[PDB]
């Protein structure tokens, strides 16, 4: 007719169209929905509220069987948009989630022809992941989203893929590679969800792979913690007996502490779980203070009238593994005799207060091997965890 | 007829239906509502402004008389979803809130037959409890949640529980156990509640109890307070006299200070009670002090001409107890006498220096006793507080 | 008729029925509305940003003279429920607030019998206050709600109590008695609020007594500042003179550094007023500051070649007032005596350097003075700081 | 009629009145808004993010030429409120503004008589504004406020001053004096606003002038950096050679240091702008460290064998303008006459190693010209500080 | 006609209008917008998060071709305004957004004349940016927004810019310049988007070039950066041996490592980037311990019983390219002879503790050097970075 056809043709679709009714002919028949998933970004990952926030590009369809035209009648047209808030939307929603509200809505959606809806929208989602930090530098975590149907069962609604899962496992065309976490795999999965004897509801897992870029935090951390060598340097051809060790290992246990109260404001915070390297970090404190110990034990004995016993029962285990593992002249020259002595008075210090450097290094010997023991180790755990972290690349 | 079921079967319910009055035939009856409590997560224990977040799945059902069928007229249908917002829904709210709104709505519910009408939500719940830390590492929480009409009187609205409260005991089928706090018992209790002589209201609680996981707080913070007894064992040998005592018991000083350093950016703030380990702490902090103290009034006494009391009058209080409970020819002689004195003067220095390490110790001994009986009862107070913890889980 | 009672009766009421004009038949006539505040709890009082957060519930009631029935007609009930958006509602506002929106509303309010409406709604107030904190530890406030239409004039809308004064000034049926403020009396006062000649507001003034629960912050801030004499009793025995003083003096302005390092993370922050117990504090340093200054002269003049004048123009006033208110023989011989000096060269060095302990006490005694008055002022203050807030409970 | 006046003046005035229409019969005559500003409160000044927040009261009126009646026709009454969303209402917005949507709806207006329409509401306003700190304590700013239409031009809307503004610019009724800030003016202004050659808009602007409370700040920084001249004169008056000195000034040094470790928690940030006192705070810290270095240089020199130049090219530039502007017997004779010696080595070290004080003090008394010429200048500026800021009272 | 102009246009105009679908007669013929900017101001870069907050004033027209009328006819009226919410409008988003909604709604649009509708609004955008801080103090940054509608394809809505691209480029008739960032330049960009082989969108576009103002950061880190040559003079000329460089050094560390701790409460943080400057300050950090380091061992050495090789393998290393690049009377005589040894045993100690200073420069020496070639590094990417910022404002 003379009338435009897009105006007739939502005239004859809206008109006596009744929002709020499963959009079926036969109630027997669930409709089903195919959803699909595009990763964008990944905004922030908490790990200490166990909390991510992401944002993804969305999009499902579904059949509408009360909107079908043929398109000759009307001029011949085989798509249009119409307002969201006029046909029915099923209720997909996450199970986890902390917030959401911030995304908006797109009120216009394609009814392309025989009832095929099409919907387009973004995501700003905020939800709750077990995140763990146990190999903080090297951190692959494992997130899942969950799309289901809060109200409907599956005799009603039926969650569908739009596309082949090898697709959706390898999308990364918007991704941006600018930030902190690099995507790996996104796995879709399908399962039938039910926590009763009567009802049972369909789901669509999707789960995210992330890795953490160790770059920053390698040259921020590692190398100063590196500098362990160089303090056990400075402390192995230093006298370890009475000099300036006990004043030198007394400064590097502040700078060593100074560096972990740097630390503690850049490491992340979680009440579940600590990073390994922290842990040797509080090794190494724990030595560190036990040398200092040892040293000052050391010093006061060879220099404050050593009494320790000769032949203690230590001795035997002290000997038996450890060095293998590891008229008035008269008057006049009895004075002189007597005032004679002031040689040996001056001269008989030294002897006295030089003793027993020999014994006091069986226990500095041994503490250094516990260093290097405690470096080792730190070398190979650091190795494995990068090992671990590398060979993650392959999905 | 022609028209499909379910379409004419939402015009005869919907239409001529006017949503805003109580469906009863008969108002004297009032309309009762069977709700249900599911625990999925706790997000957030805030523990400093008394508040918890948490996130529940809920559902109610209650009877609509307005909204009745025949099923063979209809087509045989026993089901169907209709619009949240064209039906009667009663206003059931929280006593106890903070903040809400971030959980969303669900626009659908089913009216299943003869009125049955069931609605199924999600709840972002951030509730004021009372939050107590006295045994922080091992807390046991005891927090309420309230269910009740805000205007309905209990002759027009009254709660009832949908399952048998032994199933809601006992109800951790979809809980994640993978955070900080442990779920133990979710206890209903129904009461009537009226604070005026004329209206009474309806309500049902619901009791969650928690408990702490307490690995983490005992790995970091524990360990370096058992580190008590290497204090104690590096002051005890070292000589209390003067010697290098004063210096190392500042240095330790130092480093337990830096510990409470640490300790206070992790152990929580609350303004109306304090743990009983700071307790301990505070007072290990005021015994080192009093260490300090006395050792620098020893080193002092006993260095700097001792002028002490023979015999005071604290000597009896002293004895009385601690010690069970606890031509030229002549003048070149003379000159050669008066130069001989010169050994004497060079060797009675130290004799006169050297006085009273004797009286000393009655101090230290008493303070190294009062060192262990404070370890022992810190000792024993974490030893009750866990088994406290642990008897907590028969519920 | 064959239609039930509520149905009818609320077409009855509803059609025909204009909300958005005010119900009167008479409009000389200003319509009434009888409010209600009851107190539940105290969620947080900022106190760095003066304003408070206060969590009421609230009712109130005012006559529809267009909702009138006849009871006996529509089947004797004299009570009913309709939605709230569907009847003229006041505008009731609180004149000092800072955010409100976290407060749900009802839909749903009694239409009793004659035009009686009845809300009942809780209330998410977060208001302006002035907050002092001059007596930190023992505060008590006084806050105030104000409820006024923010259009109608006193001509159209009235505020009048719902029930008798002395009920609302004493009901503590509902309030939540576990956190740090307790609730002491609201008291209600009526008042007619006109800012120009023209028109005139009417309003209800609501004011809200709060008090601190002291034990916490007293047994967190005020013993360690009883270790004032703690320090008193270590500096005064000890000699004052050159010793140990100086630098025993300096570990413990280090440590009353540390401790009120620690306080400022607790102490509240307000840029219109400090606590009177920073005042004692910072007087303590500035005291505890000229003491080591004083001992530092002190320890310099009788050790580093003490001139001082002998008899300055200060001695009158040093003495007025303050001692009241605190062949080859002979070259043998000479040769000899030139080398016996030995001995006094030896010997002549103490009392060379054991001066003027007398005259450097003139100050450490007047010093000493000084920090008992200051000790007797904490003292006293705090004690009167406490009968204030322990007389606060008479209303 | 038997109808009630109020309704059938509302049936008569809303029903066939299109909303969304300018209300003028004659659409070349634009409509005039004349708006008003009270001010209540400043809840804070941000100076960090440059932005203020603050509460005001506001009113406006216009001309509604649909909305027009004779009284007697309707009773006699010449004054209605109706709802707000059922006439035409304009949007007026402000310019700068961070966040809005905190302040509530006023769902009434009063319709008065001849087409006056009043609208009251109070304002939640987040307004951008250049807060300048250059004299910190003493601060007088100067922030704008614009009012305007988004859309409609000059041709359409005008905007003009309620009251004279005399009256706009001494308005302090409802003004909370227990703040931080005192408000002194509020000078409206008219413009007219285009960046096109096309279009015109129409402005009010509203400048309010606030100025801070230095009470809390004065006495909270200004004496501690008074306590400079406790620190000149305890360094003037000590011996400026090798004695205590160096270490006293280094406890100054880490005293004054500690001091603005507390000053930068109170201090504002601002990235753009910094304080003057803090330029003096640094220039004293300079100076203290050029003090110490001094200090260590000439304890170095006149103790570790000083080998200075004599007449170096230096010494003329030293001189010129610095002191104006500030058998066996004789074998037994010759060893005693070799052993004499020892009075000599043991006399000979303190005249070796005190030569030149009088050299070192050149510049210890030019660094003391230096500080008082430091403390000077800062004395006169902060007086110069408090003059402009007492002046700026006239306005 | 008697009724008025304006009223009877808004009822021809809008009554029988259908809001809901594109207003075109003919559906092959796309819609196009033509959007512009204008920028206003920037809040904030975070800089940690990678976001900027951002207020843009934004307009668009499009073809409404429905909405057309002669103007003759509605007495030669040839504009008028429709509120928003009754007409058309299409979706334009951003791509690349965290949170937006505290921008309001302008319900106000012009619809001039043959169809052409105009839109005013403000912007609060809040959107994700890649954030580098390589060269902090002298930043540029290039930042994009994209414009683009998220439904409809390029066959149904065109993109085109409103003015010419160099009027876009150069346009800072409203921006603030009183904030912390500087706007160089917006550059417009069209592009078609397809990420598939069906569907193709229309975006346009925006580049934003913002440029740091370096002077405030410069006068607060750099100079005391500058003091590097302050210590750098101040342990040169200080006697490298043993005397007071290694507690001078240990002070100078002391107050470097206070700086740093400074410095992190104002440097940005970033987890994928840091800036040079930081990379400058661990390298003068490293060097300083170093050099503390050799010191000590350098005290060491020459006054412990020096044991060193004399003649080891790294002498020739040493030698190589070092040295290049940079009765009774008998015994009476006896024992005077033995006593005559005190003067040797008095003078011959500081001939033997006075032994190698020669060879301890050997490496003092070099590290000034490495000291010098820091700072020339450190001045000369100074300098560069200054060029490349400044060379910047060319665009
Ligand atoms: C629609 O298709 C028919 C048959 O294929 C064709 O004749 C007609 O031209 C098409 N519509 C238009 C508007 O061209
Ligand atoms: C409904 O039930 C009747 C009787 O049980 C049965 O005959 C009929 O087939 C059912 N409806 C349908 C659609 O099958
Ligand atoms: C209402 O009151 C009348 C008279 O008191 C009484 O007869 C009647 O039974 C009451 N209504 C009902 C439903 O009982
Ligand atoms: C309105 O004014 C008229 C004339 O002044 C007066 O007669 C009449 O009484 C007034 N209306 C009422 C309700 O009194
Ligand atoms: C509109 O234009 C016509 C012709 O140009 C003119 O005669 C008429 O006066 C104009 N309208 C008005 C209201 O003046």
């Amino acid at each position: 007719t003379t009338q435009p056809a897009l105006l007739r043709l939502s005239d004859h679709l809206l008109a006596n169209y009744k929002k709020g009714v499963r959009p079926v002919r036969d109630w027997r028949k669930p409709t089903t929905v195919s959803i699909d998933v595009i990763m964008y970004a990944i905004l922030n990952v908490d790990e200490k509220n166990q909390v991510l926030t992401t944002y993804i590009w969305y999009r499902q369809y579904w059949t509408d069987e009360f909107l079908q035209w043929t398109p000759e009648d009307f001029d011949n047209v085989t798509k249009l948009s119409i307002p969201t808030d006029s046909i029915w939307v099923p209720d997909i929603l996450i199970n986890e989630f902390v917030d959401v509200g911030k995304s908006p809505n797109i009120p216009y959606v394609y009814v392309h022809h025989r009832g095929e809806v099409q919907n387009y929208k973004p995501l700003q989602l905020v939800t709750a992941c077990s995140l763990d930090i146990y190999n903080f530098p090297f951190d692959v975590q494992n997130c899942s989203l969950t799309f289901t149907s809060w109200l409907h069962t599956i005799q009603d609604i039926n969650i569908t893929l739009w596309r082949s899962p090898e697709e959706v496992r390898s999308d990364k065309s918007i991704f941006i590679n600018q930030g902190e976490w690099e995507l790996l795999e996104v796995f879709p999965q399908f399962k039938e969800f039910s926590i009763d004897i009567s009802n049972s509801y369909a789901e669509m897992k999707f789960y995210v792979i992330i890795r953490r870029r160790p770059l920053f935090y390698a040259v921020s951390l590692l190398l100063p913690s590196i500098f362990l060598m160089v303090v056990d340097i400075v402390g192995f051809c230093l006298p370890p007996d009475s000099g300036e060790r006990v004043s030198f290992k007394i400064t590097l246990l502040l700078g060593y502490s100074v560096f972990l109260i740097i630390v503690s404001d850049t490491l992340p915070a979680t009440a579940i779980g600590t990073p390994l390297i922290g842990v040797y970090f509080v090794v190494c404190m724990a030595l560190l203070v036990i040398s200092l110990a040892e040293t000052i034990f050391i010093v006061r004995l060879v220099h404050k009238q050593d009494l320790q016993r000769p032949v203690p029962d230590w001795l035997r285990h002290l000997v038996l593994d450890r060095i293998a593992w590891i008229l008035a002249v008269r008057g006049l020259l009895q004075e002189l005799s007597s005032i004679r002595h002031f040689l040996e008075k001056r001269d008989e210090m030294r002897e006295v207060a030089r003793d027993w450097l020999r014994v006091g290094y069986v226990l500095d010997r041994l503490l250094f091997r516990i260093y290097l023991l405690a470096v080792l180790a730190y070398s190979i755990t650091l190795v494995t965890l990068w090992s671990i972290w590398h060979y993650s690349e392959n999905l």
